[PDB]
């Protein structure tokens, strides 16, 4: 799995500036993952099963997409901090644990990168292969405690 590899605090501004960019769609965020990955709707309670384009805009969609984003606005805010990390490492590793008993796996996850960097490629303005590469080293550490725990 990953190591930790502590981000530069450019890389960390890069990624606070461009998630205030998208942090207030939470919906479209997660109806990207869903479009982009079908499967990993299967894995849901409340959407299994369901049309994507009949659970856009229905309450216990905006429900869940709130509560994803949640966490990773508390993580973003958790970042750029050495007396917040045991906090940041807290929150993640319990994330992992949550998940394992989901059968998510680190692919998953990695999809869910995957379809997050299309998202913010799209509508964060002034992205670029900086803003890429600031992402990508804020997914590694995050990769370094959540893997374990899957
Ligand atoms: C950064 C990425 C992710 C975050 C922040 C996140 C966060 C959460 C949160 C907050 C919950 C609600 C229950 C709880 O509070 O523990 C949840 C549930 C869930 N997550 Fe994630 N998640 C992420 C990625 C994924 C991925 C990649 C999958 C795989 C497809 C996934 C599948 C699930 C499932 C199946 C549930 C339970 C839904 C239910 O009980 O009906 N999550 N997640």
């Amino acid at each position: 799995d990953p190591t930790w590899v502590d981000m530069e605090a450019g890389d960390i501004a890069l990624v606070k500036s461009s998630w205030a960019q998208i942090h207030d769609k939470e919906v479209d965020i997660l109806y990207n993952f869903f479009k982009s990955y079908p499967a990993s709707q299967a894995k849901f309670s409340a959407f299994a099963g369901k049309d994507l384009e009949s659970l856009k805009d229905t309450a216990p969609f905006a429900l869940h997409a709130t509560r994803i984003v949640s966490v990773i606005n508390e993580a973003i805010a958790l970042m750029g901090v050495a007396e917040n990390r045991p906090a940041l490492k807290n929150v993640l590793k319990q994330q992992g644990i949550n998940h394992k008993g989901r059968g998510v796996t680190a692919a998953h996850f990695e999809e869910f990168e995957t379809a997050l960097e299309a998202f913010l490629e799209s509508h964060a303005s002034g992205y670029n292969a900086g803003t890429k590469k600031a992402w990508d080293s804020a997914f590694n550490n995050m990769y370094s405690v959540v893997f374990p725990e899957l």
